[PDB]
């Protein structure tokens, strides 16, 4: 039931490094964290959800873990999506 909404400016996205970030982060707590776009509404999943919300610079994002350790998760995942703002 936790939450954490954002704004990057990664023009790229959830490149190599940020998407086997969130792959792992994620994985390891197991729930599933919904993230969000200023126009979107979808799962975190890198492979695709992200690319297809559009992650790029200025990007604005609403995520949410609900599954056991989805609090753990909103820390080191932010640690993750926040790789991408060391791009642009």
């Amino acid at each position: 039931m936790e939450q954490q909404s954002y704004t990057i400016i990664d023009e790229t996205g959830i490149h190599a490094r940020p998407a086997t970030m969130l792959v792992q982060t994620a994985s390891k707590f197991d729930s599933d964290i919904q993230l969000e776009y200023n126009g979107k509404k979808v799962n975190l999943k890198s492979i695709m959800g992200v690319m297809s919300l559009g992650v790029g610079k200025d990007a604005e994002i609403t995520i949410y873990a609900d599954g056991s350790d989805e609090a753990d998760a909103i820390q080191a995942i932010t640690d993750v999506l926040s790789k991408e703002g060391l791009t642009e």
